[PDB]
């Protein structure tokens, strides 16, 4: 019938966020909002109304006139789930604490914030072990692409073999924009105008993003605990780029070893990745048992990564 | 632990159904077959040794050397569902009759097979209702490629506004080699050779397997009960093709009203569906809260499509 929910962060995805459950509350599980934050507010309550919230966010560019400590603030109201759509930290440690708390609180995680796992991936399972609970994280690799789902619940007679995409948005706009001939500032300010810009945005032309996508992938694929130290990544340099240069991240397993790489590579002309319009996302997933799969959109922004990230709350209700 | 599958159909999709479980059990669920047929033979039992069965159904045509009079012959063990991997009855009342006797007898169903629901959605769905059991059918619509995992797991938050795509193998490959000058029989023959021909190869040529497809899609998305006699289809003509033309089956709301429609199109460069090479198949759907979702894959054959029914099998496993 329902299902409670803790929100940190109310930025280009998690406002989205709440917009997408309050339509879909409209439509009638219920999915009931009881916290909610910003870096410098919060919301708590049995009964929020959350169009009132987005609103007086949109309006105001606060939650509340109400200040927010931390996570602790939010554990007064009983919570199924907590939704994690705060900004990446430079260690995954602030994630990693969150996620604690909540699964010693008797909740589930979600999260679009690849830090913590990219950092702490063995601590955190070791903590939702350890608790019984579950942590999900669609919208960590590829936003509004359907990936982890798919691997969870599409092709569950095999084993992936290779995982190829373009999954880090902000790079590849910028190299693909550059390639025209356009500054990086014009570009950079598009892809801010779009919503797909880090909150840092030197970690989207560093490669950092990209790197912490291919950690999850490589741990949740082949079941290692690597952290950034553990993958190779490249950013953006002062090259003159071709119009087939992409940022493409690679999985796969060499020499018995799995490997997580990201570069830039110049397609061939049938590669299924140059089918990926410039606003979307997409990869392939090579398995031994329901062949070569494409996936892929037409537009990945903060609305499909929120979409995502309510998608995972919605295959937690079912727990 | 275990689910014990009863299995209807050891052709082209069947035996690699039998081959993908065995090639499962030895990684170790545990899929246990407790009955098997083909047209003429079957075998029952608690412990059927499936390499065993597919060796001599391989080398000598048959799985047993045992009359199968119908599937009551198989309703001597337990199980836990029943697979039907037979082809496509002119009416779908073979097809309705076997699902309801499985639900009737305690089971769930998967089928591979598009008639049944195809011309029976009604009297299927009830029967399923009124014995509270499930049927799933990912390899009747696009054989290999996720497409009902992904409606069911994958986009939870969306209304499904359209879904456009290739879907239908061997009328697709035909136009496409036809374009490039090769006889029809030439073309058959190749498709045949790759094991995606129906059984009755007219129902490619005449578009019904598309029409079949367009049902279960139309049904499926937005919750009709139509019938062959609802949706509208297209075999393949006497005209001279273009390297552009494809059969295109789609379904949508017109003026309140859902519509199936399969037809032959000349797609635009541009198109997603242009992206699918000549042994593949797939298709894009577009939600209100997960964007435009574009799904392929580079061979479906009948290897992949027996992967789409075990998957079918082992998501069932967690009811
Ligand atoms: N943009 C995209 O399409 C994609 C985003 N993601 C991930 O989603 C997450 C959010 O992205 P986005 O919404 O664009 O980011 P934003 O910067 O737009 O929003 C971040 C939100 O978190 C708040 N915040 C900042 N620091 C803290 C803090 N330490 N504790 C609590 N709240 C804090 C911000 O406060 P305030 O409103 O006061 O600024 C804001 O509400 C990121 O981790 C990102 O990597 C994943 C895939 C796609
Ligand atoms: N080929 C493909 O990739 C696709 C196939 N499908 C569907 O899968 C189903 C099977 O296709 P495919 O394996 O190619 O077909 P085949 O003709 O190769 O195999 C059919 C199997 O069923 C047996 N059979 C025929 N009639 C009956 C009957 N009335 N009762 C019990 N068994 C019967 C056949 O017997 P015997 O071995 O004695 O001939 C054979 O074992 C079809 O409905 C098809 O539409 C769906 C998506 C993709
Ligand atoms: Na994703
Ligand atoms: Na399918």
């Amino acid at each position: 019938k329902e299902i409670r929910i803790i929100l940190m962060g109310t930025g280009n995805v998690g406002l989205n966020v709440l917009r997408i459950i309050d339509a879909s509350n409209r439509r009638r599980f219920s999915i009931k909002v009881v916290g909610v934050s910003d870096s410098r507010s919060y919301a708590s309550g049995r009964n929020l109304d959350i169009s009132s919230i987005i609103s007086n966010k949109e309006k105001t560019g606060r939650i509340s006139d109400r200040a927010f400590s931390g996570p602790e603030d939010l554990m007064g109201e009983a919570a199924d789930l907590l939704v994690d759509c705060t900004p990446a930290s430079r260690d995954g440690v602030r994630e990693y604490s969150l996620y604690r708390m909540a699964f010693e609180s008797g909740m589930n995680v979600v999260t679009a914030n690849k830090s913590g796992l990219a950092n702490k991936w063995h601590d955190i399972m070791d903590s939702a072990n350890q608790n019984s609970k579950y942590i999900r994280y669609e919208a960590t690799v590829a936003g509004g692409v359907p990936l982890f789902s798919v691997l969870d619940y599409s092709i569950l007679p095999s084993k992936v073999k290779r995982f190829r995409g373009i999954v880090s948005s902000t790079i590849n706009y910028v190299i693909r924009n550059m390639a025209n001939g356009r500054s990086l500032r014009d570009v950079v300010d598009d892809a801010i105008k779009k919503g797909i810009a880090e909150s840092n945005p030197q970690d989207d032309l560093n490669g950092l993003d990209a790197a912490r996508k291919s950690v999850i992938l490589v741990n949740h694929i082949f079941g290692t605990e690597y952290t950034l130290n553990d993958v190779e990544y490249s950013g953006v340099d002062e090259r003159s780029y071709n119009a087939n240069d992409r940022l493409v991240t690679e999985v796969y397993v060499d020499d018995r070893r799995p490997v997580a790489v990201s570069r830039i590579i110049s397609l061939n002309k049938d590669d299924f990745l140059m089918s990926i319009g410039m606003d979307g996302l997409g990869y392939q997933i090579e398995t031994d048992s329901n062949g070569t799969v494409n996936v892929s959109d037409i537009y990945d922004g903060p609305y499909e990564t929120a979409g995502a990230v309510v998608n995972d709350i919605l295959l937690l209700s079912k727990v």
